[PDB]
């Protein structure tokens, strides 16, 4: 009796293919099922009953179909104010029908929100101090009302929760800010600003499981240090555990280094080393598939 | 020095007073701030830097006032889709802040969706069995598409996030359900439904720090049992601990008792003995306060 | 070719580890050599900075013979101390957690339970949490010598002396004489001891857990699992950081009640009809372990 | 009129601990009566029903005198062991666990604190962790007895025997032939020993954490404390599940680095001129943890 692995994620990448042959106690078969969370829906039943529906609007010209995953990977963000969608809805679903996630549903829900996620990079910055992990000096506005100026320009505005660049605004003074300001009124969410920094390079510290690699932006894979061990280590450790992740940060021509911020399982794989990131996901997978 | 303590509540209750003379260390004072969600605002800067902001409009003739809460005391929900408001931003924004809280700012936050609430229940009962643990058998639509039919009727169809009652509608048959079906679909937000059970009467089974008690409704308080305080005990276990809370039980006519729900530091103040509860969460308060 | 993870068990010879292990992999790619040996043939060094060896001794036909080896994993099977000649090994237990070597159970458990006690008085705890009629643990009493052993307030008493086990160190007194004759040997122990009254029982109950399979013996005969029953491993189970193999002991008195008496770790005797079934479950335990590590 | 809290502190007549108590109340009402005795002089029993009494038998000036008490909580700034006669109170630690009394620091770390090297086992994982620009944690051996001691690889050495303390059971060895004498010396005494290079000091940093309180001294002389002294006292202090009173202790060499040593629990001595308000850091402590109870 083969086991289940439900993947939300684009059509970009084929885990079927990387998942073929792997063997759940060197016995059981892994049918890997992949879809994207547009396309998913679920009903979810307090006594254990459960079913994840998948498609209905697709290729194959429309088809309804019925899955019962024992494990998900989620590679796709959950959540976007913009192109994306609000899912949050059916992380809930997928807790409520209890199946076990990459990364736990827990920290997948708790991931919708940016700032959510940055105010604990904020506690562990408290906590470690600047020497030790350097975090940005990013500003949270609930509301809008109060945002009258930025302590310096230009400021980077980030708007409610959006990804890959959506929703970011570079204001280089005082009145385009205020321009900013009313939009950001215009939107009914939150926001934060972060003075703009004038980076030498861009520095990604990812960790798969037990596996780390350190990439830099201006992609080239550079060393792993302590410091930068150390800060994935901890930022790894927030919302129970993330088993996939990675924080960005900064190098600035000030010389000094900022932590921008923590992703998720949906995090990109990068660099040329991006089948050897996939295989590891496979491993972390099946061996959490077997332990479940 | 005094201490600051913010607490979120209406003004039906004079935390001020009950808060009075309590000392720190059996040294420093405590000045108590107290407000509604709606009345207050923040901004909070990740070096530590924050302020919230009280009133604006409200009595003394429109005035705007600024604190530094040491701690806070949540006895409001924080987030509903009817009359009451999104509060989440100012959850964000206090965590952000880094400022303490009871019950802790993570527990409110994840608060804020009822299923995703009920969804950790459900890994209770998984985990206990219902002879253990005997949680109603309820089901969580993340969209209504599917929402067909109801294995029996009535069925209690509970709306999107709502308190005290509101969005709530019992369905007699089929075609009103039905009916209901399409309300949701109008509302664009998840729903759960759940059998009717007649009850001979309700329960609620409540913790405050280390103090339980235990109220029956059909309000009369009833002696504790291991079953109740392992309701509870569990219950108050979630989303890192819970120091106020309280279980929701119906005790059906069928002799059976069903679990219905979990509620969180707004836990209303019920029974005779509210002023020792009062007292009991000042106790409380204080102590965390001191630690901090 | 490319080499294998080894992985150390600790137990006795009557089981053949090596044959329960043979052909699993980690990832499905990596082959696992199993050494097999018994505490008392066994020594180590070990270096903060991660060096380590532990060498074997096992005195098998071959006199003096020494084969070392490096454990990537171990497997506890064994109990790591009693008080009697030869039968403290918590110093290895130590030399084991300060080369870093993961464990089956953990190091950190296999450590604690080297006082019985000290685990009783975990269950102290979850009995004062969970009350009698969640949890109904045997009101045991505990002497950290002989010198306050004046009087019990019950008898016949099972009086239990430092560290034994197996049954062992267990003495039924039935009456204040003899409970003092007693209290000069556990003096002459120079080690703790603890009483309980005596429970004339009816039958023994075991529930064990070992990962998530469960299974309950009466005393053999399987009984079915109930949620009481899961509740009391589930509970004991959470103690030290968690117990990835363990069982709970528990007397249905003539009384007519229940009566939790102690739990076992990772050494507890594999019981009933499904040993090997359970010595498989350890195999697939350990291997998923061994692959996270 | 209304009873007290009983907190019994378990340390050396040397402190007067009601003197810093003195006033001191639970929620601003209960008042705390401090009992104060050293572990030699006490005895226990503890039911798992809860019952239980902890007598006290301080002969000063007058001869077996036993004063009973029952203490609601327990702040222990002793140590618990010694490979020393009379060095064991181990037994106690676990009669006062399996009495469910809440203490400072947690029962659980004080019995888990007696065994020196099983301490440094725990700062040796988060040395692996954190690595040695975070973490310079000393290079240190473990030998579960005298029998793999043939040689160190580097000369001069300290060698560390069992359970010794306050700098004792401490020996600097400088060649192959006087360790083989140590070694001797080890097995006789019928426990573990560790080995570390020697460090030619410059000075000693202790950084102690009280609560949320951070002190560092250098060797006294109290420094300023950086995020990396802070790091290293934090780590040290989520040991064994939390320690609310500890200080890790570190040389800076003469080689110009900083090494870790060792890290002390609730009975680490209170050192430089604070030593009034760290008792008092310790006295805010222990009764808002009293309240909690």
């Amino acid at each position: 009796a083969a086991r289940v692995l439900l993947v939300i994620d684009e059509p970009h990448t084929d885990w079927a293919k990387y998942f073929k042959g792997k063997k759940i106690h060197g016995e059981i078969d892994i049918k890997v099922e992949q879809a994207e969370f547009s396309d998913l829906n679920l009903v979810a039943h307090a006594n254990g009953g459960f079913s994840v529906d998948m498609e209905v609007l697709r290729n194959g010209v429309k088809v309804v179909r019925s899955l019962k995953p024992d494990f998900v990977l989620i590679r796709q963000h959950a959540f976007s104010m913009a192109r994306n969608g609000d899912y949050r809805s059916l992380v809930i679903g997928l807790q409520y029908a209890g199946i076990p996630s990459i990364n736990s549903l827990h920290s997948v829900y708790n991931f919708c929100d940016k700032p959510w996620v940055f105010a604990q990079m904020v506690r562990l910055h408290k906590k470690l101090g600047t020497e030790e992990f350097p975090l940005i000096n990013q500003t949270f506005y609930p509301n809008h009302k109060e945002m009258l100026s930025s302590t310096t320009y230009p400021v980077v505005v980030k708007m409610g929760h959006a990804h890959s660049g959506m929703g970011k605004v570079k204001v280089d003074n005082q009145h385009d800010f205020q321009d900013i300001a009313s939009v950001v009124a215009l939107t009914k969410t939150y926001a934060t600003t972060e003075p703009f920094i004038d980076a030498k390079y861009d520095v990604r510290i990812q960790k798969i499981g037990q596996n780390y690699k350190a990439y830099m932006r201006t992609l080239e894979q550079i060393a792993m240090s302590d410091r930068y061990k150390l800060w994935v280590d901890t930022c790894s450790e927030i919302f129970g555990g993330l088993d996939i992740c990675a924080v960005e940060a900064l190098h600035g021509k000030d010389g000094r280094d900022h932590i921008i911020e923590v992703v998720g399982s949906s995090m990109p794989l990068i660099g040329d080393h991006q089948d050897e990131d996939k295989q590891l996901i496979v491993e972390l997978v099946v061996n959490k598939m077997a332990q479940a």
